[PDB]
């Protein structure tokens, strides 16, 4: 038994709410939110902007520290680090960009990162301002996370359509 509430059950382990990630992480305070990040950490818009704004910037000032030790992600990667006042830790993930040309086969591997926690409040990876498809996204996601995963859905227009287009 774990602390979310709301959730729509798609399949023995993804579960799907409509719900602003940054209010959902600041109730649940989960082991682990995950980011839409950028190979920099570059926080600026986005699922980043939000999450980095909800902690008064200490998400990108650790994430500068980062940067400056370990250089950029992967497309496709992930890192862990400190969830502030939102979880016990960010997991960074990297999804594609569509808006920057890169391979939407990458999607699957940015998803494989999840897998490596047992239970975790995420994002759609390349929805939003990535320019990826989220029907898509959601089923890459069905298809390769294996552990627990809670998706936040801001828009309610795009959570009805990810539902009820669901196979
Ligand atoms: O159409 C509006 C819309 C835009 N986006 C992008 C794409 C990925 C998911 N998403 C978020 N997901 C959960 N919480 C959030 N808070 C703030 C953003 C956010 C950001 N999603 N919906």
């Amino acid at each position: 038994v774990n602390s979310f509430s709301g959730y729509l059950k798609l399949t023995d382990n993804v579960y799907i709410k409509n719900a602003d990630i940054v209010e959902e992480a600041k109730k649940v305070k989960p082991t682990v939110v995950v980011n839409a990040a950028n190979v920099y950490l570059k926080h600026g818009g986005g699922v980043a902007g939000a999450l980095n704004k909800a902690t008064n910037n200490a998400m990108q000032v650790e994430s500068d520290d980062y940067i400056a030790t370990n250089g950029p992600l992967k497309v496709g990667g992930s890192c862990v680090l400190s969830g502030h006042n939102l979880a016990k830790h960010c997991l960074h993930v990297v999804g594609p960009n569509v808006n920057k040309g890169e391979d939407i086969q990458l999607l699957k591997s940015a998803y494989e990162n999840f897998n490596q926690h047992e239970v975790l409040l995420a994002p759609l990876l390349s929805a939003g301002i990535f320019g990826a498809d989220p029907i898509h996204s959601l089923r890459v996601c069905v298809d390769t996370v294996r552990t627990n995963v809670y998706l936040a859905v801001f828009d309610k227009n795009l959570y009805d359509k990810l539902v009820s287009s669901f196979l």
